[PDB]
């Protein structure tokens, strides 16, 4: 049993790399991130673009939406993150704290605080009401790529490129767990799993990997992507069949069967690196952006 994802619409608008999208959860908008400065809102169905939040004075490597979808968080080249009131494009806070590039930014399920990570080194943990830091990490020993919340906001997993995957306890900063497996390549995301057991990472061998991150066993491995050098985000794709998802360096997006590990679709159309994908939070939509040479975020739709 296979996906049918097909091409439905093509985007294009940011003038420079784009480094991440995201589907809102109440599944209304597609936001793109870029190192053009700007965040661009699409609507999620028709791919029609919506309007630029603008105020980074740097490339932004990353955003990110509130549970509600009333919010963002952006992580910029600038040292700040930015929250933004999606609705009126307004800035309510710009977070200062982190002495280098941020690169990686989410809010808790209960949208009242922040994670980021740093080219700095470290994990940041911030207050959305009253945009200050709250706790820093020194989480790892070269830049931080991903940082992520549990189902319940008790933990914190974040990956580095110093090749560690960490688990870290959101309410003292202890690191609880550190998952790495007979080698350490550089891990380039990570995010916890949907039902909060496990985290998906990515590394720099062309490799994704879904841990039991309690027990430390590394359950499930998908191959035969190409990821050696970009920072690509994987995805788990809940809506339809369980499949994982992830851009790559020869300019495809690939599917996964979660339990198999098989591929089970690779979808054509970019002409770069598909920098990024996302999947869509009740239809069987996909989202993908490839870098430059291609500068195109297209939208791919399934029946399963
Ligand atoms: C019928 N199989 C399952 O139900 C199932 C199997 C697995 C495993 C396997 N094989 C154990 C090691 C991966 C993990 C989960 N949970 S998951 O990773 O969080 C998850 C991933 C996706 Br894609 C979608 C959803 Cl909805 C979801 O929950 C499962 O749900």
């Amino acid at each position: 049993v296979k996906p049918n994802y097909a091409l439905k619409f093509t985007l294009a608008g940011h003038t420079k790399a784009v480094s991440s999208v995201k589907f809102s959860p109440n599944g209304e908008w597609l936001a793109s991130s870029s190192a053009d400065k700007l965040i661009k809102i699409w609507g999620a169905y028709d791919g029609k673009f919506e309007k630029t939040i603008s105020g980074h004075k740097l490339g932004i490597s990353d955003v990110a939406w509130s549970s509600d979808s009333n919010l963002l968080v952006s992580a910029s080249d600038d040292k700040t993150l930015k929250i933004w009131d999606v609705s009126s494009g307004k800035c309510l806070k710009t977070l200062k704290g982190h002495s280098n590039y941020v690169f990686c930014c989410n809010f808790n399920p209960q949208s009242n605080l922040i994670v980021s990570g740093s080219f700095d080194e470290s994990v940041r943990i911030w207050d959305v009401k009253t945009g200050k830091c709250l706790k820093t990490l020194p989480a790892h020993s070269d830049p931080v790529s991903a940082v992520h919340f549990n189902r319940d906001g008790s933990l914190i997993v974040s990956s580095s490129y110093d090749g560690l995957c960490r688990i870290w306890d959101t309410a003292s900063g202890q690191c609880l767990k550190t998952l790495i497996d007979d080698d350490n390549p550089p891990v380039s995301f990570v995010k916890f799993s949907p039902n909060g057991k496990y985290i998906l990472a990515a590394t720099l061998d062309n490799t994704l990997k879904l841990w039991d991150y309690s027990k430390g066993k590394c359950l499930k491995t998908y191959t035969g992507h190409k990821n050696e050098k970009y920072c690509i985000f994987a995805n788990f794709s809940v809506t339809g069949g369980k499949w994982i998802v992830s851009g790559s360096e020869d300019n495809l997006v690939y599917i996964w069967n979660l339990q198999t590990k098989e591929i089970v679709q690779k979808l054509q159309g970019h002409t770069d690196v598909v920098i990024s994908t996302a999947c869509h939070p009740t239809e069987n939509i996909i989202a993908s952006a490839a870098l430059e040479n291609d500068k195109t975020i297209k939208l791919w739709k399934s029946d399963c």
